[PDB]
């Protein structure tokens, strides 16, 4: 078994990543990926508190959102780890630390101490960080689809680089700044020469 | 103004404690008595998912009771003290520690960083403990029928927990013998709240 997390602002290539690294894998591995909290009835019922929210408290829609991150973990990240499944899954503690602990200013030290609770030791064998510059990322988000959302987006890279220099072990950060085939690419053989050994 | 938390187990008075102390109180102060949710939209919304629960993760249930707590001190009991109000909660950080910490086995530690995260450094002026034998808690939860062995034993560690939370800390924990009739328990916790308010 491997839980196998993806990391990245938004503009890294995640989504695309994601999809075709599973379309790849899924021919040779007994793999499954998830976003969560990927249809798990609680977990979705936990996540609606927070969208119905009128302007809630940043603390308690953390708080929320890692009640909601067990409920998958327990409910389908962990029944499918015990099966000897590779589980991809699109957003794990490193979001929320880069989000939610270092760009909104809750801090670091909570954030993660919140993780942590809602984890308890469950940490991913592997995360991808798809490596993207502030300005590749920020053309991407442009043409795929303002100050203060550019000024966010740099604060949430800031926040990845503070945290991947940390857990190095854990993390292999792939460059983003690539076109998205040579990151499909890298990201792909990153993760077999994980699973290989 | 004054935050004042009551903790105690089951079958310690609580209730009526609470509900006296305030109709005392009211008459010379700008009093409110409240729990969690409260009638807090989010705070009842969590409450629900909570109920509904089947064979709920100890610690999701945890993260859903810290998530309320927020709720509530930010809608309701912050706009109270911010408007000079005294604050009478019935059950605070103290109920989290002692149930999912000690008693549900989770670690008061985890349980108190995970209670510092929602409370924000938001602790009470005063706390009430409602100092309760699990024999006179036990007699007391029965008139509210003999009390099975996994609710005796989930009560003594409650009380177990409170003990250790109590004695590990202090310096706005106040003890009241909760063993005596409830007029006497009603009295000293009133005399209590009076010498602090002044
Ligand atoms: C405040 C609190 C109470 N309890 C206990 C006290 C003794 C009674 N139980 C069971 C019970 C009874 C009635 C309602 C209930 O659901 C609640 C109560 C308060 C807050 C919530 C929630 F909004 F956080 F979900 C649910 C639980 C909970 C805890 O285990 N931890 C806490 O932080």
């Amino acid at each position: 078994s491997a839980f196998i997390t993806f990391e990245g602002p938004e503009g890294s290539g995640k989504t695309t990543v994601i999809n075709e690294v599973y379309h790849r894998l899924v021919k040779d591995y007994d793999v499954i990926m998830t976003r969560e909290p990927g249809g798990v009835p609680t977990g979705e019922e936990i996540r609606k508190i927070v969208l119905e929210g009128n302007d809630m408290d940043i603390r308690t829609e953390a708080m929320l959102f890692a009640a909601s991150r067990r409920e998958h973990l327990v409910l389908k990240v962990i029944p499918a780890l015990k099966e000897g499944k590779v589980v991809l899954c699109d957003r794990y503690i490193d979001s929320s630390l880069a989000y939610q602990g270092y760009a909104r200013g809750i801090g670091v030290e909570e954030v993660r101490a919140l993780n942590e609770f809602a984890i308890n030791g469950l940490y991913p064998d592997l995360t991808i960080y798809l490596n993207v510059s502030a300005e590749v990322g920020r053309e991407r988000i442009i043409k795929n689809s303002d100050q203060e959302d550019l000024k966010f987006h740099e604060k949430v890279i800031e926040g990845y680089q503070e945290i991947i220099h940390n857990e190095s072990q854990r993390f292999k950060s792939v460059n983003a700044d690539q076109p998205l085939e040579n990151v499909v690419e890298d990201t792909y053989q990153t993760i077999i020469k994980y699973l290989e050994k």
